[PDB]
């Protein structure tokens, strides 16, 4: 979780301070884009059962899990005090110490811990925390800790040091001099330790500071009541900026395949730049042979590009690496540039799955799939990757139907003897079986253009009236919109979704393969669609 984070180029947290987690929910998916973990600054929360000033261990507690149901992000445990810049009392350490003891315990990723709290306390902590990742923080509220001449600082490092996972050190910029002192500091104290670190200048002058900070640097978003403290940008103000002093560079992405013409993948993708503040172009690049896609993938500026038929198989006798995905469904759609030094190392990976298993990711709200029934129909490529996503997610029956059973068994044969698949067979429906069966999850990878023969409709009827509660419908198909499968899904009281949505998700997901950066589903379908 660290591990990852270090080895990231560049990694960047959101400073979740609400008073409640329930007021950051209608609008998570939006706040959350492109970054790697929120911070939840416990000082800025409100318990409703207070009165001595203090966040009770039960809300603090309900408030942090509630959070983990609507998101996957790694979480950082931060009660901010008064001296550093948050509003929780320095004279409360026991209270506070308690709190991080008690966030530990409910696996927080990690929690910052202030070097003005006692050794004693710092000690304490560290005992108990498990696989907890400790972050030391010192703010010099004051401006007058040099970093040329850093003695205080170095004594911060030191007490720290002892205890550390990551270290953060955060100081006042009086002028533009002190973000270039910073830089040399950075430089020196990374040569002589190994602790990874975050260091920065808050206030409006200590801007340059955030900007070359690449490590798990703090963001905001215009939807939150307001900045952790002074000078801290928004995610796409962070790269607006990093692409104008010339950290972040333009990149050319491409689509290939033919017939591309009519792809909107353009649109998604320019969308998604844009909602960033990234400076990248994405082009639909058809072409006659595959062998003609070859002195793209060589240009100086090739950031990456997405494959579509008829390519997906071709494309791979130029990739150097395969993904796990795309070795085990033997395509590619998604070619990632990978510049080691000055060698090009192109990795081919598969987002096609990442559709489904997205989708029901975001639409199955509490609901676990865990040891629950699922059913694919269908028996192409589509219902392969269908197959994996819901075992990925935890289906421990996954009922497969086709018109014939030869067509279940060559999908089934893929996969081991225990991956949970059950076939059903149209001709001999063993209706006993099934009468109790009550799914939770269901994906049609068939065409929806041509109605079904009345035997295979017939058991499609009977097992979509079975049903668990947030149970959810997914086609793959967007030729009509809606769908004649949907329509029997939706009457029958599915929470259902299209394969539009997949594939905007499909893009989304190349898109943070590559831009190591997730963007808002919302708006971007918006502008697909139109």
């Amino acid at each position: 979780v660290l591990q990852k984070f270090k080895t990231k180029k560049r990694s960047t947290f959101l400073t979740l301070n609400y008073p409640r987690i329930e007021d950051a929910l209608p609008t998570l998916r939006d706040v959350t884009v492109g970054c790697d973990a929120i911070e939840v600054r416990v000082d800025y929360l409100k318990d409703p059962k207070s009165s001595n000033g203090i966040s009770s261990l039960d809300f603090v507690a309900e408030q942090i899990s509630l959070l983990r149901c609507s998101t996957t992000l790694p979480i950082i445990f931060t009660i901010r005090t008064i001296s550093q810049g948050g509003l929780f009392p320095n004279d409360k350490e026991e209270e506070a110490k308690e709190l991080m003891l008690s966030a530990m315990r409910y696996g927080c990723d990690f929690v910052d811990v202030e070097l003005g709290w006692s050794s004693e306390t710092i000690n304490i902590l560290y005992q108990h925390k498990g696989y907890t990742k400790l972050i030391m923080s010192w703010h010099d509220l004051s401006g007058t800790w040099s970093w040329a001449r850093p003695h205080e600082w170095m004594q911060k490092v030191e007490l720290a040091s002892s205890y550390a996972d990551v270290i953060k050190l955060v100081g006042m910029a009086n002028n533009l001099n002190d973000n270039l002192e910073l830089e040399e500091f950075r430089t020196r104290i990374t040569n002589s330790m190994d602790i990874p670190l975050i260091l920065f200048n808050m206030g409006r002058f200590g801007q340059l500071s955030r900007i070359l900070n690449k490590f798990m640097t703090p963001v905001t978003h215009p939807l939150l009541p307001s900045k952790a403290a002074p000078g801290q940008l928004t995610v796409k103000q962070l790269n607006e900026a990093r692409v104008l002093i010339g950290e972040i560079l333009p990149e050319k992405f491409f689509l290939f395949g033919k017939p591309i013409k009519h792809s909107r993948s353009p649109i998604l993708h320019s969308t998604a730049y844009e909602l960033l503040g990234l400076p990248h172009t994405y082009e639909a690049f058809e072409t006659d042979t595959v062998d003609e896609v070859q002195k793209v993938l060589n240009l100086p500026d090739f950031g990456g590009a997405n494959v579509t038929i008829p390519y997906k198989l071709s494309v791979m006798k130029f990739m150097d690496e395969l993904s796990d995905e795309a070795r085990f469904f033997g395509a590619v759609n998604t070619i990632i540039p990978i510049r080691i030094g000055d060698k090009l190392v192109l990795r081919g990976d598969n987002t096609d799955w990442r559709g489904i298993y997205d989708t029901f990711a975001n639409a199955l709200d509490g609901v676990s799939l865990r040891d629950t029934n699922g059913l694919v129909i269908g028996a192409g490529g589509t219902s392969r990757a269908a197959i994996y996503s819901l075992h990925r997610l935890g289906v421990s029956r996954i009922y497969l139907l086709n018109r014939t059973l030869a067509n279940s068994y060559r999908v089934q044969d893929v996969f081991p003897p225990d991956y949970n698949i059950h076939i059903i067979d149209s001709d001999n429906i063993p209706s006993e079986e099934l009468s109790s069966v009550t799914l939770s999850a269901v994906v049609s990878t068939i065409p929806a253009d041509i109605e079904l023969p009345e035997k295979v409709a017939s058991v499609i009827k009977a097992l979509l009236a079975n049903k668990a509660d947030g149970g959810v419908f997914l086609d793959m198909a967007y030729k009509p919109l809606h769908t004649p499968l949907m329509a029997v899904a939706s009457d029958l009281e599915w929470k259902c979704c299209n394969g539009l949505e997949a594939l905007v998700r499909q893009g989304l997901a190349s898109f943070h393969l590559w831009t190591g950066m997730t963007a808002p589903f919302d708006a971007v379908y918006q502008k697909v669609i139109e």
